[PDB]
This record gives structure tokens, C-alpha cells and sequence, in this order.
């Protein structure tokens, strides 16, 4: 799509001693990614983090292969920016 922002996605509750680079690898499995952001915690609020993937048909593809995904010992909700 037009959209560049698209290719944002949001990951839900990973756990919180999670490292960008640790996410880069989890999320790289789908396609090339141009940067992890990890959010400051939200106060009675999951974590959550936004990938940046380089293609939209990558960002996309990720949220149907890592949605409700086991990363670690956390299940993660992985969708739209």
C-alpha cells in the first residue's frame, strides 16, 4: 500500500528484560526489518514494542505467522501499527 507507516507493526506483551536485538532476531524470521522500537511501560498496560519492517508484504506477513506466538515463556499479540 501508499502507506509507509503501515510497515510499522505493533508486538504486544513481550516480556519486559526483552532487548531490541532479541526482537530483531524473533522478527527477522519474516523479512528485513529497519528498526525495533520498545515503548516505556505503560502504567496498567501490556508492553509493547513497533517493528519496522523495509517491505509492507513482510510487515503484513508478520502478523499472520507471529500473532499469538510463544516468544520466550510469553504469548505475544503481534498486529497493525
Amino acid at each position: 500500500g501508499p502507506l509507509g507507516s503501515m510497515k510499522t507493526i505493533l508486538v504486544k506483551n513481550l516480556p519486559s528484560d526483552t532487548t531490541q536485538e532479541e526482537v530483531l532476531d524473533y522478527f527477522s524470521t519474516i523479512g528485513p526489518i529497519k528498526s525495533v522500537f520498545i515503548s516505556e511501560k505503560q502504567a496498567n498496560t501490556p508492553h509493547k514494542a513497533f517493528v519496522t519492517y523495509k517491505n509492507e508484504e513482510e510487515s503484513k506477513k508478520a502478523q499472520k505467522c507471529l500473532n499469538k506466538t510463544i516468544f520466550k515463556n510469553h504469548t505475544i499479540w503481534v498486529g497493525p501499527g
